[PDB]
């Protein structure tokens, strides 16, 4: 599924996250423009052979199991596949265990390189929410 910016914002805020660890909703909306373009399906591949999946991008090397990155931890015990879903529900759960694990949302490098510091406002601009 590929989200509409609003439609995304009424998810994410439905499932917690807005200021979920001080991050307003905008910062995780921008982060999902730039790491999937809102696409739910993306994947991407990385140089050491992981993998990254969904909305959010949430990497095989710590977060999910792909049965394909060797020694990766599986720290949301969740199947990567399951992270690809039209249904957000798996994707804000383990992301809500990324940005606590000491990083915040430096974890999701789109994020920290093109949302970090700029206006994020804009991001839920217009609106229902
Ligand atoms: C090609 C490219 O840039 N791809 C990225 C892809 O790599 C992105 O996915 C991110 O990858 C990085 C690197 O593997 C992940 O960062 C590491 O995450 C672990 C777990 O949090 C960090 O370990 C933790 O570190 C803190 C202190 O630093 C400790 O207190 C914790 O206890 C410790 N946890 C554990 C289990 O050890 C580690 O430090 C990070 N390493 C670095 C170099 O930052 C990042 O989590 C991962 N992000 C996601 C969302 O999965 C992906 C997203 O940006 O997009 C691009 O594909």
């Amino acid at each position: 599924k590929v989200f509409g910016r609003c439609e995304l914002a009424a998810a994410m805020k439905r499932h917690g996250l807005d200021n979920y660890r001080g991050y307003s909703l905008g910062n995780w909306v921008c982060a999902a423009k730039f790491e999937s373009n809102f696409n739910t399906q993306a994947t991407n591949r990385n140089t050491d052979g992981s993998t990254s999946y969904g909305i959010l991008q949430i990497n095989s090397r710590w977060w999910c199991n792909d049965g394909r990155t060797p020694g990766s931890r599986n720290l949301c015990n969740i199947p990567c596949s399951a992270l690809l879903s039209s249904d957000i529900t798996a994707s804000v759960n383990c992301a809500k265990k990324i940005v606590s694990d000491g990083n915040g949302m430096n974890a999701w490098v789109a994020w920290r390189n093109r949302c970090k510091g700029t206006d994020v406002q804009a991001w839920i601009r217009g609106c229902r929410l």
